[PDB]
């Protein structure tokens, strides 16, 4: 069937302060609920689900994105690629019931987006406006990426996120961020220490770690190094592949420029499939709790 376009409609009547609220609400959540999977807290399954929402987005006809907010629905919710993300999911759900204006792609972009901020990352510019799709409009399982492959696969399966080799980098950065558990993805462990808090700390640990090629407990081969950290087989192709390796090496050595490139990525990932009319708000750049001495 012909190629849907997506025209983002701001929520009737709001404007930035409405939606800075809803930013409050998420940041002062992340805050409160600090026990969640031993200590890391929420943000990391939080920017996780606005990616994975995002995510099943094929730029060839305009499928999937994070425009309808599918995730809502069984079929995408149980994919197994989305495994443990139920509790992000939770987490919003008390935060859609007090601004139930809201649509659920613009609730679970903005997670995305305000885990990031709150964890010390870059600004992130979010635009509004995504409206709730009905269940036929699901993606199938399916277009999230497997972790087995190397870096052929990795380049070519964000080819139809529409990002090149600069921007399949700069997101990969993100692993910076929580950890694998074993029993939802067949990987265990983090890739760094500050977990918790956004850095360019993966670029330095694929570069500085002694890495070995193990098998885990799932019988799956990982990167593992004396320090305790883990990384992908897609990971670690970063690093085999010397055009990956070169971006690389400069977020490692550019702490900047990374956040420029990952925020930039990272809009435009959660924005794909979208159409802001000429006269849409301009995108809004949320202060964070501590810039607002909340
Ligand atoms: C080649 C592409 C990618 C692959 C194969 C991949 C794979 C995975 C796997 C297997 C996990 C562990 C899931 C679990 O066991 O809990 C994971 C976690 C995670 N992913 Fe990726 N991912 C990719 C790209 C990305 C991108 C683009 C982002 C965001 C920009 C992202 C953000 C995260 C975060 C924050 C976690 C930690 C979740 C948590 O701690 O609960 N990933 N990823």
């Amino acid at each position: 069937t012909t190629p849907l376009v997506h025209v983002a409609s701001v929520e009737k009547g709001r404007s930035y302060e409405d939606f800075q609220k809803v930013y409050n609400a998420i940041a002062l959540k992340l805050r409160e609920d600090d026990e969640y999977d031993n200590y890391i807290g929420y943000g990391p399954v939080l920017v996780r689900l606005a990616w994975h929402t995002s995510g099943t987005w094929d730029k060839h006809d305009n499928t999937g994105g994070s425009y309808g907010g599918t995730y809502r629905f069984k079929k995408e919710f149980n994919d197994p690629s989305n495994a443990g993300l139920q509790n992000g999911f939770k987490f919003l759900e008390p935060i859609h019931k007090e601004f139930p204006w809201i649509s659920s792609g613009d609730l679970f972009s903005l997670g995305g987006v305000t885990a990031v901020q709150e964890m010390q990352g870059p600004k992130i510019p979010w635009r509004c406006g995504r409206v709730d799709t009905p269940e036929d409009t699901t993606p199938d399982n399916g277009r999230l990426p497997d972790a087995d492959k190397d870096a052929d696969y990795v380049r070519t399966f964000f080819q139809r996120l529409n990002m090149n080799d600069r921007e399949v980098v700069a997101l990969m950065g993100a692993h910076a961020l929580g950890k694998t558990h074993l029993k939802r993805s067949g990987y265990e462990g983090p890739w760094g220490a500050a977990n918790n808090v956004f850095t360019n700390e993966f670029y330095l640990n694929l570069l500085n770690e002694d890495w070995k090629l193990e098998k885990n407990d799932a019988n799956n081969e990982q990167w593992d190094s004396k320090s305790g950290y883990m990384m992908l087989p897609t990971d670690y192709s970063l690093i085999q592949d010397p055009k990956y390796l070169s971006i690389v090496k400069e977020y490692a050595n550019d702490q900047d420029k990374f956040f420029k490139d990952f925020s930039k990525a990272f809009e435009k990932l959660l924005e794909n499939g979208i159409t802001f009319p000429k006269d849409a708000p301009s995108p809004f750049i949320f202060k964070t709790l501590e810039e607002q001495g909340l």
